[PDB]
């Protein structure tokens, strides 16, 4: 089967924008490799490993991520909650927006965090 | 529970857009959170917290460049492999709900093997 590149790949992005590198190289690279590892071999299971792929990374970008996690820290701060930054946010925050990890499992890890005995 | 008012939420996004919009997108996004939490009763600050960060999340997603350029990424790999595409309604439901992980996989590439496949 024929890939993408992410030459190419930052080349569709350009042309959307007027409506890295990073990022791309970064998305490619999951594809294939997941591709290759998991033996994926059909071309729509594939293609959907694109869309997946290269919807995550660039739909939940910076400030996507930022202001989903500012609102939960300023609504936590309104609620008397003493917070502060902590290195596992930044995961915690694209795992929680799509799906990987639920949101059970976030407020377990913001209650562990910031939380009462 | 002290929720989040509209207006700090599109100052949120407003400053973080600036840094790196249109009010009702605000007010939905309170407004899906208020009704998890006074449907599913939740009482926790914690899931109430949680439930802000996913509402935001998916968001926010915007009709834009970023959704635009997963779903060329998809159809640009078929059609280098020989397999025709073309425009079709299911396409745009599908990238935030692949995204949002709410649409698995295999239901994607179902989708797209019933559309174009042979």
């Amino acid at each position: 089967m024929r890939h993408i590149s992410p030459e190419e790949l930052i080349a569709l992005h350009d042309a959307n924008i007027s409506r890295d590198p990073g990022r791309a190289e970064a998305i490619i690279g999951r594809v294939q490799a997941r591709v290759a590892y998991e033996e994926i071999t059909d071309l729509f299971e594939v293609s959907a490993t694109y869309l997946v792929a290269t919807a995550r990374g660039y739909i939940f970008n910076d400030a996507n991520k930022r202001t989903a996690l500012n609102s939960a820290l300023l609504f936590l701060r309104r609620n008397g909650v003493q917070v502060f930054d902590s290195p596992e946010l930044a995961d915690l925050t694209v795992g929680a927006a799509t799906g990987e990890i639920s949101v059970s499992s976030v407020a377990d890890t913001l209650r562990r965090l910031y939380g009462s005995a």
